[PDB]
């Protein structure tokens, strides 16, 4: 009923990385290591780095899925709100109900799980470009955390899984997400609250 969120590096040493984008009022995506939390504007590019210590086999894939963070909501499928699922903003590949999209990857596949009804987006895993030490996937979040009838102010986590060609688990990592109008201010506010507590 609930996908695992346990961090698991696995045989290949899989883990995520994030850029250091700062907290200026104009920032569109920013990651807080102290909160393990990404703050981003609606439908803006969120770069997520994929790091491994050793090379996984051909056919390895990378899946992203959102779940509610609070235990009393974990069994509810995270989906776009009644407004955004109808707003005709599809990219030609993502179903309009899906919160998480991958940008700029024609091999992205979108799954509606036939048993759990949860949504996810999966891409073939690829090595870095020549000159780079990690692979970057660009995600978009297609509703605000506040959207009524959707996330409705409830915090979510994104779970990133490294999978073999059958979908078996090779590695797992995760981070909280807030989709909001002013990620820089909200990151500063939440980090201050953490320090005060
Ligand atoms: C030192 N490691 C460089 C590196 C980084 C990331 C790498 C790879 C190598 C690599 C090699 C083959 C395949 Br298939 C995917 C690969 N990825 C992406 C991910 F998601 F698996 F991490
Ligand atoms: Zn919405």
């Amino acid at each position: 009923s609930v996908p695992s969120q346990k961090t698991y590096q696995g045989s290949y040493g899989f883990r995520l990385g994030f850029l250091h984008s700062g907290t200026a009022k104009s920032v569109t995506c920013t990651y807080s290591p102290a909160l393990n939390k990404l703050f981003c504007q609606l439908a803006k590019t969120c770069p997520v780095q994929l790091w491994v210590d050793s090379t996984p086999p051909p056919g390895t894939r990378v899946r992203a899925m959102a779940i509610y963070k609070q235990s009393q909501h974990m069994t509810e499928v995270v989906r776009r709100c009644p407004h955004h699922e109808r707003c005709s903003d599809s990219d030609g590949l993502a179903p309009p109900q899906h919160l998480i999209r991958v940008e700029g990857n024609l091999r992205a596949e979108y799954l509606d799980d036939r048993n759990t009804f949860r949504h996810s987006v999966v891409v073939p895993s690829e090595p870095p470009e020549v000159g780079s030490d990690c692979t970057t996937i660009h995600y978009n979040y297609m509703c605000y955390s506040s959207c009524m009838g959707g996330m409705n102010r409830r915090p979510i986590l994104t779970i990133i899984t490294l999978e073999d060609s059958s979908g078996n688990l090779l590695g797992r990592d995760s981070f909280e997400v807030r989709v909001c109008a002013c990620p820089g201010r909200d990151r500063r506010t939440e980090e201050e609250n953490l320090r005060k507590k």
